[PDB]
């Protein structure tokens, strides 16, 4: 094709980061390419992930985002199968050793209050922690339990906001918003 | 010879971890071309106490396990003569400088109640703390002193799941677990 | 799923040659944990094409096998409208700069004669230079025009019967034959 | 040109702080061949930037200090519009994620007490902490609030006065001094 | 800014090529962020110059361009003082020990023609050897001496389409061309 | 020559201990080649030295040993000139910005209390701290302050005696032991 | 133990030849701690085998020793139902493709006369190529093909009384030469 | 002390030519902070020895310089015990495997007439090859015999002036040249 998306998206992600989310789009039939506005999203939410998992102690959290279908759910059945939890209907981002819950993230463009209306209705295990992260700076989680400390969770909002900055100088951002 | 176990062992633990299991067998006379369960048993037990190892501070840990036998039995020696415990009469797997005491690590594909049994029978230095972890989630210590925190725990029993899924997923399982 | 030559593959091949082959598969829709035979014709393949281009000088080999589809035909399109040979209908895997001609890979597990006869009826661009291996040993090229040393060569076929050895060992090669 | 400062400065400091402070004067029309005296001065306060964001936590700092222009207000913005401080008239040099206030690194030849003064004058945004240091080994900062531990202050200070020393033993430092 | 050229760029040269170009145009009071086709260009005749000097022997030639301009003059007087040259007015690119003469490489986007006609216009000094390439696949040299081998030579202007299809998927060939 | 001991420092230290150790003693006017018990203590004594800084806070120690002479002098003065502290008569072997005074670390082979009393005595500025170790496993500290935790000071002595039981292994100790 | 003789095969020897010297031995039923001269002999043979494939072209030799013995004999099998030799009796060190033969090669402290006349008693298979070489010198080579050129040979005879001044320095020649 | 010359040494020299020359000279009891000019001449001296290695075939030469005295003179008699040469009385440079004899390498800021006659006359042993280069781009062998190729040799001399320039242009070649 020939997007501005696309080059931007590579100039902005680590590379690793990347090539995971066109590993995910691949497995899911999807071409970044065409469609570089969600090639931008699975870049952004990944990285918010691994800052995520960032935060905290050194064993606190298990990745679940990143792997492969089949891996992830594998693991997903090892931290059930050890811990007693119930398996999630959908794959989960993370698992908190310290809080013994899974953890979904969100990164949206929206208002932060619509898309986990959305993600608690799809995600039927009550049980699974949710945490949304917007690109205007706002967060918030269930039972207002945030997990991380502040600082951790200051930095991940400063990042979607300079993504949200780099996207609007180039002329991507009005195109990204209304996409999602 | 060609077993889908040995390719499944090299494919499932971290390089170096292979090559320290290969010379521990080779030390004792074994070939992990045809004793591909203990092959594989050897590599399990090796990533478990250095996972174990990874618990806890940063100067905690001595590692035992890992080192041919001479220098293994060098460094028990200096841990006796310094800190003034007693000579185990078999060698541990790690010496814990925060409570003072050996450790003595073991992975079951049983029970860990019977192994433990065997484990503290063979140990007669009662001094020598043990630490039972199973391929089902379950683990206990002697005298309920876990030693690590829960997370680190928690991680080692994921991972010995997620090798416990690997194995069957290929139909090496049943064959690994009545072996032991 | 949980194949034997899923562990062998990756035990064989060099972890890239995995990664690019597995970025092939996927960019044509399919899947190596289904199709291991595919996948360990698609990695032997991958490796001939490269151990190919180590031979002869450094600026000899233009290498088209192992980019993407897009990527791919833009060097093609290069190559033809800067020395100005004919665009081939299908990807080829290599151009040599100092025969100014395309190079189409083969690796058969058949004999060599038939391959070719089935590659030269696709190729209509005769200007494309055909080299076939075979896992027995033997080898053909167009106008007799081996291209590379006898050395270079050797080599090749060389590591074809290791990988046929090894395959064999482990009870894969007759399902690995009677596939092609 | 042909100085000894600037022979000094490359064989002082760290490779990559020559080559931030060389694209920073380079960004204001500076040349480090001619202005070795501010070359030398960018260099020390590139490096006391990075000292003090080494101290405390991992999270804790956003390094403004050291970006280009543009990139710099971009993450000054983001961190603005996501905990809602107020943007200040000039560039700082890093954010306190634990404070929640941008703060202004200083390095000074005379008393302390007079660049504050100035750094005071300047800064109109009072919200933004300020922090001196001195080659003599003296530091003040805004509210008596030194924000790191002493030890990580001390390592600061005395790096300071180890590169007045190693100044005045090339005959460096009066130069130096009287330039500021 | 935010310009397409820009991320293009970053994106299809290596990162060093892209720190190379930067320091040459903020040497010359040139913005990369501005001067975007600029900026490819003085990354594709960095990448030209590299492999141009890539070719041919090891000791072969000694690269002028990419260098500061005191360095690069530095260079020039002791190869001038060495061998018994004369001094070039203008700093050429290479400089080649095998045959005893600077060279001066130029990339255009119109015909090679008219691009010499100015560049042996400029270079009084009439020993300097001159070599062009164009993006369309075209080269000549003074003499008709091509200095390098024809695979050399080849795999250069290959490079050179690659990067003007690359631009034109983007649509920035058009404003590229009419540029220069 | 070719001792022994020589062939044993050099394959029981890392190999930056061993250049650092063969530094210090030429810029003594030493040989390790003729004095090897020299060689060996001054490996042994740099090695304890830099496990005592890794013991304890990220920032606690500035290592003053393992340095030329004119530069630990130089780190000297600045930490003196820093805090207030009086500047001692000899070298010492580490700063503690936590406690804010120096510390002389001794490596003994006979009776702690022997080397302190020596120690003591040299050391003029009472001020300094002072820690002996042995190869039997005891220590001593200034004014029973011993400055780091029990596992970081229990590792210190295991490792001694482990170079010890080396040393008897290849009979090395009796030589090196009256040799003091 | 305790020898000289491994404290110095470790410190002349590259860490990669003492771990597969090592290997080798341990998979024969050899102790490196005690059989200190076959210690140094395998690390011997092991370096001049690298050396001698290191002379020549790049993909002229492959490389037999230093394979486990199960490797090594699938290389050479390959290497025969490639090229059509004969399968030798005992394992070669080297396989030579541009004279299409295998390669003997022998390390003596004797004669280098006597030690072939062994080695062709027991290479029944004559299309092996023998080549000797001895500390003192010496070479012989069969058919007075010495297949590599001077210079390379030198490089290697050069190296073999390096490591016999060594030995005999530390005295340990003696001991070594009385040994074969 | 706080010389210019020290501080261009270390920006204008390799670190690892840095290091070595250190080494050399206080073997022999000299100091670099004093002796500056014999600093810059004993790494001038040391990289064009190593250029001078760089030049020719792979296995050419033997690099005798650079090497502790004990070990330089280990190799050369290596070297004289294999090929059969005298040994030099002095210790020579490199050691050429193709034209059997020592090379000795000079570097002089004088006419090269007048260090030979000082280097033969020194150099008893007629065998050893002398080749001397000058900072003024002249350079001149026994019997004519240039050893290396023009083009090696011009890289050689070209380094040398750009040294002489980098010294005049910080006012450091007059004490430089009237101190030899
Ligand atoms: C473990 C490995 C990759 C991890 C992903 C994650 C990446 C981590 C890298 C760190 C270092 N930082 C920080 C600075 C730049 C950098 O590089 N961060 C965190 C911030 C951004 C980033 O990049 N982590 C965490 C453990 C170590 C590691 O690398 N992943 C991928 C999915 C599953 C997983 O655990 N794995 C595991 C197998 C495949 C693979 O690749
Ligand atoms: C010290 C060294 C090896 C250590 C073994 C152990 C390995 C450690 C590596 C870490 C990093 N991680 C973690 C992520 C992947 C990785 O790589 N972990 C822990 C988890 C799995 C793993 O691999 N550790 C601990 C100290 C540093 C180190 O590497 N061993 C081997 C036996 C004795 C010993 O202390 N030694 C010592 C001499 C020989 C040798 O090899
Ligand atoms: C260029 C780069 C990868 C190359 C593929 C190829 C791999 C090469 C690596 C060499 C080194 N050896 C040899 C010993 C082990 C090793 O590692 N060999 C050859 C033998 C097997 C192997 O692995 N080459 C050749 C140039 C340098 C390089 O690496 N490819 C991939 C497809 C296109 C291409 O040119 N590229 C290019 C962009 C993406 C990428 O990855
Ligand atoms: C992030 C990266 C560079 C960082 C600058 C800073 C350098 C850091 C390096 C550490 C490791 N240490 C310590 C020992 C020697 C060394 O090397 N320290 C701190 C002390 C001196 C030093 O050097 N840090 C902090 C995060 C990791 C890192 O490297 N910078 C540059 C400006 C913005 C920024 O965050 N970035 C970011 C993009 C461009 C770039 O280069
Ligand atoms: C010497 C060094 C940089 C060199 C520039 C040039 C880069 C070279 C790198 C090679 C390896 N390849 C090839 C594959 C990818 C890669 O990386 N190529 C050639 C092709 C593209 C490329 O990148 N070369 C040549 C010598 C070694 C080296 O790296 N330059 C920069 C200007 C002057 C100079 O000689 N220098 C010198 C001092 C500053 C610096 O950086
Ligand atoms: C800073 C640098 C070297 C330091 C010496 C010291 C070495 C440190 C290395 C660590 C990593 N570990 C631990 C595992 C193996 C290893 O490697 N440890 C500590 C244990 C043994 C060891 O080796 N430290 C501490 C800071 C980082 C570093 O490396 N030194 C040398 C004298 C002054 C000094 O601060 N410097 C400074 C300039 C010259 C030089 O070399
Ligand atoms: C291929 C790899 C190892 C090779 C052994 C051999 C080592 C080679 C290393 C080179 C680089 N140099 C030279 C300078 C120092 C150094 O390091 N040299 C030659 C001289 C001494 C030395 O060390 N070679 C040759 C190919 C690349 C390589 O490394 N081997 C081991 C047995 C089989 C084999 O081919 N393999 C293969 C699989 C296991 C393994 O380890
Ligand atoms: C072998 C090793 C060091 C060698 C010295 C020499 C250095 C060589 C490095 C090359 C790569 N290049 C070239 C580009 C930059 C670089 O780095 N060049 C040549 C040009 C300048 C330079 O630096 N060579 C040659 C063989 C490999 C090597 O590195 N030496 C030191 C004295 C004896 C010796 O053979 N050794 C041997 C044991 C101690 C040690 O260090
Ligand atoms: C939709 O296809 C996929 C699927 C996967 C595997 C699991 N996916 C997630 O877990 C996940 N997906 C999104 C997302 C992103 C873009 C468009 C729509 C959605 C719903 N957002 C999340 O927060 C999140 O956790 C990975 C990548 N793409
Ligand atoms: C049995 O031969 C060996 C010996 C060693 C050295 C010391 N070994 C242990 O310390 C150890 N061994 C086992 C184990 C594993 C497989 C089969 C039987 C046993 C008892 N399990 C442990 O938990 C453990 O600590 C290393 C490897 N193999
Ligand atoms: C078939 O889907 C693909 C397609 C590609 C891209 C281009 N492919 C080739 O160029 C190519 N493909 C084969 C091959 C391998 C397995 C089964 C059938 C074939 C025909 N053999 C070759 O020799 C060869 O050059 C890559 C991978 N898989
Ligand atoms: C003056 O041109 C520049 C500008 C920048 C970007 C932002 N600059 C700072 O933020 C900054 N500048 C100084 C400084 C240093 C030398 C002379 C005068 C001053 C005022 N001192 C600081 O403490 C400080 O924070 C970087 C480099 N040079
Ligand atoms: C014009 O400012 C500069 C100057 C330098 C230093 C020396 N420059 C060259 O040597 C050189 N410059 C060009 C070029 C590129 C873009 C626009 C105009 C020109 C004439 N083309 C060449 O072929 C070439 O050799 C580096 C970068 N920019
Ligand atoms: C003897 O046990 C082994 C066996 C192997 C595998 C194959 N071995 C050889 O190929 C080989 N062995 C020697 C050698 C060395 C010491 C003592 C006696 C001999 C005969 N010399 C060679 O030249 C040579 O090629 C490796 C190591 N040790
Ligand atoms: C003089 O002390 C040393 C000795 C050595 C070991 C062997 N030295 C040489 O081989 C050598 N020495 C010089 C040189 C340099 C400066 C002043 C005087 C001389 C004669 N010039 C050479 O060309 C040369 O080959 C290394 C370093 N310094
Ligand atoms: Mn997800
Ligand atoms: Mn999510
Ligand atoms: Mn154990
Ligand atoms: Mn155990
Ligand atoms: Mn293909
Ligand atoms: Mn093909
Ligand atoms: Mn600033
Ligand atoms: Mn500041
Ligand atoms: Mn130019
Ligand atoms: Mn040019
Ligand atoms: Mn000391
Ligand atoms: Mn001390
Ligand atoms: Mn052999
Ligand atoms: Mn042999
Ligand atoms: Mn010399
Ligand atoms: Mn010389």
């Amino acid at each position: 094709r020939g997007s501005h998306m696309e080059d931007f998206v590579r100039q902005c992600f680590n590379p690793m980061i990347v090539e995971l989310a066109e590993k995910a789009m691949k497995e899911y039939g999807e071409d970044p390419k065409i469609e570089t506005n969600k090639f931008a999203a699975i870049c952004t939410h990944l990285e918010v992930c691994f800052m995520y998992s960032d935060g905290g102690s050194k064993h606190r959290f298990e990745i679940i985002e990143g792997r492969d279908r089949i891996m992830a759910w594998t693991v997903v059945n090892s931290i059930c199968n050890t811990t007693g939890v119930e398996k999630p209907k959908f794959l989960p981002d993370l698992y908190d050793y310290k809080e013994n819950r899974f953890i979904e993230i969100g990164v949206t463009r929206r208002e932060v209050h619509i898309y986990y209306l959305e993600k608690a209705n799809k995600i039927k295990s009550e049980k699974t922690h949710i945490h949304i992260f917007s690109f205007t700076g706002e967060e918030m989680a269930t039972k207002a339990d945030y997990t991380l400390d502040e600082e951790s969770r200051a930095r991940i909002k400063t990042r979607l906001f300079t993504i949200r900055q780099e996207m609007a100088s180039r002329s991507l951002w009005d195109s990204f918003r209304q996409s999602e």
